[PDB]
Formats: C-alpha cells, sequence, structure tokens
C-alpha cells in the first residue's frame, strides 16, 4: 500500500455546514480518484472554543500552547475527542464514506507524555506504532483521529492538533497536509508566503511575525518536513474550488520545506 | 475464535476511582485466564447526568427513554462518547490493556435510525455488522463501545445503553452481562430477584414494579436472551469481591431466561 495523506482539520471548519459539505464533496472526489488512503487528523477548533466561552472558561496560553487544568480535560476531551470527533464522522457516513474515529491512544498510534506541569494536561506527541491505522487503511476505512491522548499512566492529555498530525505522519511515514482558516503563513503585511525553511521561520519568528501557535503549526510543519524528506503544506479549508487541486499537489499555501 | 463476552457498564461508575480500580483488577483477571475475548460497552451514567445537571438542563423521559433535543445532541455525544468513552481507555491504559474506543457507527456494527420525533435524537439499535469488531479481537484489542450511534443520514443519535448493548451481542453473537448500580431487578420490597422471564416480567411491569428505564432494560435483556437462546445476567458493580466469580458465571443478580 502506498504513503497514506493525511489532512489536518481544525479552526472554524466545523461552525460552517457548507465548509464541512464542500471538503466531504473534496474528499469523497480524491478518494474516488486515487490510490493513496487518506487519514484524517482532527483538532478542536471552534467546538471546543464556543464551549469554554460558554462555560465562562478562560482560555489562556504559554508559547503558543493554551493551558489546559486538570478540572477542564474532560469536557475538553469531550468537545474534542467526542463532538468534533463524532462530527466528522456524521458527515462521513452521510457521504457513504466508511470511517473510524480514533484518538491518539487507540493501537498506541502516537505516544504522549506530560509536556510541562506549568501546561496542566497538555501532551508530547511523538511517534507510536503504525500497525492499528496501517491494519484499518488495508480494509478500506478512513482513520478520523482527534487529537487527544493518554499517558501510559492513564492520565487524560490535550495535543495541539498540528503536533498530533505531524506525530502521526512519521509514524505511518505519510504525506501532510495542515489545513486552516488562512491560506497558509501570513507576512507582516497578512500576505500568503509561498515558500518556509527553517531559516527563514527562525527570521519570521525573531520578527515577530510568526507567534502564538503558528510558531508551533510551523515548528511542527518543518519537524514533518525534515522527518519525512518531503514537502509539508499548510493552506485554507473556506475555498471549496482551490480544494481539489490542492488535495492533488497545486501549492494553495504556504510549502515547508525539508 | 469463541464468541466475546459484551460487559456493559453504566451507572455511577465512573464517579469511583475506587470501583473502576477493582472493576480494571477483575477485567485484567478474566482476560488473564480465559481464551473468550472480551468487548465493553458503555452508557454515559454520572458523566452526562452530572453535566447536565450543571448545565441547569433538564432531563425529562418518555417511557424509560431521555428525550434528546437537537440543541442537546452535541453536549451529550461529547459527554457520552467522548468523556466517558476516553476516561474507560485510559484505565485500560493504566492496567496495561490495549483497547481501542468505538461509538456505534464504526464499521456500521450497530445500525441506528430515529426511534420518534417526539423523543428527538434517540436512536433505535439494531444489529450491524460484526466484521470490524471481529478483527479487533482477532488482532487483540479490547474494543470499548459508547451507545452513540449515527444514522445513514448523518444525524447523531443517542442510544440507550442497555438497548446498544444487546444489539451489539446480536451482531456478534455474545454472551452478555449489564453491570448497574444496583443487584439486577429488585422486587416490590427492594429485593433482588434471582431468575426473570418475559412471563414474569410482564407481570411486574403490570403491577408496577418495574417502572421507567427498567422496562427498557428488562425488555431488551430478554431480547438479547431469545436472540442469543442464552441467559443473560443483570448485576452490579459495586461489590468487588463479587466480581471474578460473577465474570466466571456465578448469580449474583438477576438471570433473564431465554
Ligand atoms: N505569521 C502568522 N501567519 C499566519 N497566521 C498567524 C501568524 N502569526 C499568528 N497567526 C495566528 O495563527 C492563527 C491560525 O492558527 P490556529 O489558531 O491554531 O487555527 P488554525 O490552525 O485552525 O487556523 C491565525 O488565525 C492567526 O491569528
Ligand atoms: N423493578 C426495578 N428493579 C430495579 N431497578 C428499578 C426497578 N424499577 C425501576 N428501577 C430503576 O432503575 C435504576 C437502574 O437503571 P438505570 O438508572 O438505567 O441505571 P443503571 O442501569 O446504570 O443502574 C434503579 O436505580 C431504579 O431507580
Amino acid at each position: 500500500m502506498m504513503n497514506p495523506l493525511i489532512i489536518k482539520l481544525g479552526g472554524v471548519l466545523l461552525d460552517s455546514e457548507e465548509a464541512l459539505e464542500r471538503l466531504f464533496s473534496a474528499l469523497v472526489n480524491y478518494r474516488e480518484s486515487h490510490q493513496r488512503p487518506l487519514v484524517i487528523v482532527h483538532g478542536g477548533g471552534c467546538v471546543v472554543d464556543e464551549l469554554m466561552k460558554g462555560l465562562n472558561l478562560p482560555v489562556k496560553k504559554k508559547n503558543g500552547l493554551r493551558v489546559t487544568p486538570a478540572d477542564q480535560i474532560d469536557i475538553i476531551t469531550g468537545a474534542l475527542a467526542g463532538t468534533a470527533n463524532k462530527t466528522l464522522l456524521a458527515w462521513a457516513k452521510k457521504h457513504q464514506i466508511a470511517a473510524v474515529g480514533l484518538f491518539l491512544g487507540d493501537g498506541d498510534s502516537v505516544k504522549v507524555t506530560q509536556l510541562d506541569e506549568e501546561l496542566g494536561h497538555v501532551g508530547l506527541a511523538q511517534p507510536g506504532s503504525p500497525k492499528l491505522i496501517n491494519s484499518l487503511l488495508e480494509n478500506g476505512y478512513l482513520p478520523v483521529v482527534s487529537s487527544i491522548g493518554v499517558t501510559d499512566e492513564g492520565q487524560l492529555m490535550n495535543v495541539n492538533a498540528d503536533q498530533a498530525a505531524t506525530a502521526l505522519a512519521a509514524t505511518l511515514g505519510a504525506d501532510l497536509i495542515l489545513l486552516s482558516d488562512v491560506s497558509g503563513i501570513l507576512d507582516g503585511k497578512g500576505q500568503r508566503i509561498a515558500e518556509m525553511t527553517a531559516a527563514k521561520a527562525e527570521q519570521l519568528i525573531e520578527q515577530g511575525i510568526i507567534t502564538d501557535g503558528m510558531i508551533v503549526k510551523v515548528n511542527a510543519a518543518l519537524d514533518a518536513a525534515r522527518t519525512l524528506g518531503r514537502p509539508v503544506d499548510i493552506a485554507s479549508w473556506r475555498h471549496a474550488e482551490q480544494l481539489p487541486a490542492l488535495f492533488n499537489g497545486m501549492p494553495m499555501g504556504t510549502r515547508i520545506l525539508a
């Protein structure tokens, strides 16, 4: 079987039924015209944000990663591993796709450990075992993986979805496409940056252009690029007309160079 | 491979770390002393109840089944398919059990359709395909299945966990044990009823002894009993000393006769 293709979803995508429909239309088209098996990895995006906002719970970040107190891991796991994951599975079913929902701990696909006590239940994702997912792909299923994980001691961990995607890409030796609200990484004028290298990323970070989770996202993409030995794309899920070509390789956002 | 054994969990079990530890201890012991593969099916129990109570959301029932409005299916799916499911997966990991979390729609294990428009997003569970779960069992995994499902049109459905367990038992041709807060079905004096037949169940329901979801639970157990052609047990998860023998066959609650 070929190296799979991981398409990572997140942001406010789940807030738009229209965007979800156009996305799944493109997913079905990709599947029915390619031999490379697909794998979806997703974060919490608007599902978690809106819930937290509704529960009047603050969202604080420390170096791009949002602090996840022990008294909130259950509700976040619910919104991320539960609501977001199952909503995506429902869209897959609606489009006659046989999908299987998983989280990072299933089949020890991605190994997770506590990243920093100051962050609480935030996990550090590293490559795991590709056996379970490889078996699902062989059997014709579309794995849909949430960014929640668990330590060997049984503690639930909230993992940055981009870092989770990169860790799974390494695990599966898969190509990777990170879909976000914006068209890749933006420069100081808010314009799309076509190509990215570690050297340029360092400069942009130094200049304050790349900040917050974007630092985590770019570093993750760069990590995947060097590990896989090939480019990783960061692009938008907003423009339907662009999805088919993007999935097939047309550069629509920021190409992270290995 | 042998007919698997489904152990259904629910109630306030997840509110007790002690009960969860003693349960998983018994699960590990069962696994390491039996060739029959285990499968866990679970409901939302206290996880959903406490969340709803906290969100000041009412919990209304109609014939034992709780009404699930469209504006609540997402949060319930989160608590049930997300929090409850992953908490159980965390306990499994903690006990070195290789488990895989699933919901009713994965591999179309259990087919779900809307039960009644008056109930909202409440699903009717019927036998599905045993292929996915059979493959996981063959590969050495412990499937942990939540009672959330999805219709072919992509609508998420909240399914009574006992009915979900029975539907999966039929699907897999599995033995079944339903664990609850109380020791089986209680009579008018609140005493345990050792054995149950359809005839006796009809009488107890007529007398107002069996009510609410217990009507759903007993009817579900009776349905499984007649379909499988063998007895189904309803017992408690509260007394640790009783678990090992129960899992091996000792009658500790109410045995539903086929
Ligand atoms: N240089 C940058 N280029 C692009 N986005 C950036 C940059 N610096 C910070 N960001 C922030 O990163 C956000 C996207 O990352 P994130 O919030 O994690 O959501 P997502 O990946 O789903 O789009 C943008 O909405 C923006 O606010
Ligand atoms: N005849 C009966 N025997 C036993 N339990 C009954 C009976 N009639 C009603 N019940 C109700 O059923 C409850 C158990 O079912 P349920 O609430 O669905 O939780 P669970 O199955 O996790 O124990 C008991 O707590 C009791 O309030």
